[PDB]
This record gives C-alpha cells, sequence and structure tokens, in this order.
C-alpha cells in the first residue's frame, strides 16, 4: 500500500465548522 | 494499491458544516 | 504502508472551530 | 480610479515563453 | 489611484522562459 | 496612489529562467 497526497496552492476561509482533516489516509478507518 | 491523490488551486469559503477530509484512501472504509 | 502528504502554498483563514488535523495518517482510525 | 484584482486557487504550468504580468492595472497603459 | 491585488493559493511550475511579473500596478506603463 | 499587493500560499517550482519580479509596483514603468 502507497498513498502520495500532494496539496499545492490552498485557500481555506471562514471554515467556521467542525474541520476533522484535510488530508486523510490510513490501513482501515470508520465512522459511526 | 498506490493512490495518488493531488489538488492544486483550490479555493474553499464558508464551508461552516462538518467538513470531513478533502482527500481520503485508505485500504477499508465505512460509514453507519 | 508508505504515506507522504506533502503541502505546499496554503492559506488558512477565519477558522473558528474545532479543527483537528489538516494532514492525518495512520494504520488504523475510527471515530464515534 | 478603484482596482480589486483577486485570485484565488491558481495552477500555472509549463508556461515557457515570455509571461509578462498575470494581473496588471494601471491609469495608462500602450503596447507597440 | 488605489490598486489592490491579492492572491492566494499559487501554484507555478515549469515556467522556463522570461516571466516580468506576477503582479504589476503603476501609474504609467508601456512596452515597445 | 496607494498599492496592496499581498500574496498568500505560493509554490513556485522549476523556474530555469529570466524571472524579473514576482510583484511590481511604481508610479512609471517602461521596457524596450
Amino acid at each position: 500500500l502507497i498513498v502520495t497526497q500532494t496539496m499545492k496552492g490552498l485557500d481555506i476561509q471562514k471554515v467556521a465548522g467542525t474541520w476533522y482533516s484535510l488530508a486523510m489516509a490510513a490501513s482501515d478507518i470508520s465512522l459511526l
């Protein structure tokens, strides 16, 4: 398993909330 | 398994909410 | 398992909230 | 005279040439 | 005369050339 | 004359060339 996540030139503004993650990677993920 | 996620030139604004992830990758994912 | 997360040129402003992580990586993750 | 030029989320690549200006503003401009 | 030039989240790559200016502002400009 | 040039979150790479200026401002400019 290879993960390559690149981000360039991002503008984020007024994100009032519950921002968890911009980039996420794992072997296993789950949400309930 | 190879994952290559690239993002360039993004503008995000007024995302009031519950933003989990912009980019996500895993072996296994599930939601309930 | 290989994870390579790179970010370049980011502007974040007015993120009043509960910002957990910009970049996240693990073997296992879960949320309830 | 008011000038407001905003740019967000730009990706420029392989611009081999004679790139003068991305954003330009003036009172007077001319080219010959 | 008011000039407001803002740039956010820019990715520029492989610009082999004669890049003069990204953002330009003046009272008078000319090229010959 | 008022000039306000702001740049945030910039990625520039492999700009082999003759890069003059990212941001430029003056009363008078000319090129020949």
